[PDB]
């Protein structure tokens, strides 16, 4: 019952760093092929602040679920890269779990995130969630955790 | 260029870092839906300036820097929308290059050779990527190391 979503507004130096190592390793694992994408999963032209407050949670969760799904596919396919994603992925689960435990126009975007693991290559998706990772944790997440004072 | 003054680049500024950060974000977005990646790594995480002796680190940083500062210059010409974001960063990037030059006159030779031979071995999509992912490390860790001389072990 005692949820405290306002905790995710802040994140922390420890988490941030552990995520950076993940990103630094991922990007480093993306450089050796292959080609990427043919569409954009997370355009810098769109933003969670577009929807109404009550809808932003479901978008974030979806976003999370996808980026969680892909980084799991990667963690498996590359054991060495899995050692740097192990804890970050765990924290990523904790965030989403807490999200759905405390929540109780957005379908042109949602439906699109459905046509992703079936319309894009693994490398593409991996690059997508990787570049978007930091925006998810610090910006998008912060936005939802802040409710009515996120405009 | 009227002396050696790079200590001003040790901590940089939250101002500039934001401009580079948004620049890095825009760069990555362009990379998503375009010409693939590299066949080899230009900036291996295993490779570090601290491995070199203090007197040769500035040179290595110089090579690392000019490479990215070129690939970016090219990008800002091919994709002008990106150039409005890369604009100010590049000026700073040049400024540190200029200041750096005024400070100067085995494992090193090979590294600055793969970088010097890079623009004609890897794809433009590969280049724009290697220097983007290495951007931050260069501005914070690598640059700072050269500005710290002996005190960077």
């Amino acid at each position: 019952r005692g949820c405290h979503i306002a905790q995710f507004k802040s994140l922390s130096p420890q988490e941030l760093q552990a995520f950076k190592r993940a990103k630094d390793a991922l990007e480093e694992s993306l450089l050796l092929k292959d080609c990427k994408c043919r569409s954009r999963l997370f355009p810098r032209t769109w933003d969670l602040r577009q929807l109404q407050v009550r809808e932003r949670p479901v978008a974030l969760e979806a976003e999370l679920a996808l980026t969680l799904k892909v980084l799991e596919a990667t963690a498996d396919t590359d054991p060495a890269l899995g050692d740097v994603l192990d804890q970050p992925l765990h924290t990523l689960h904790h965030i989403l779990s807490q999200l759905r435990a405390c929540i109780q126009r957005l379908h042109h975007w949602l439906h699109r995130l459905q046509e992703a693991p079936k319309k894009e290559s693994p490398g593409c998706l991996e690059a997508s969630v990787t570049f978007n990772l930091f925006r998810l944790l610090t910006r998008d997440l912060n936005c939802v955790a802040s409710g009515d004072l996120c405009v």
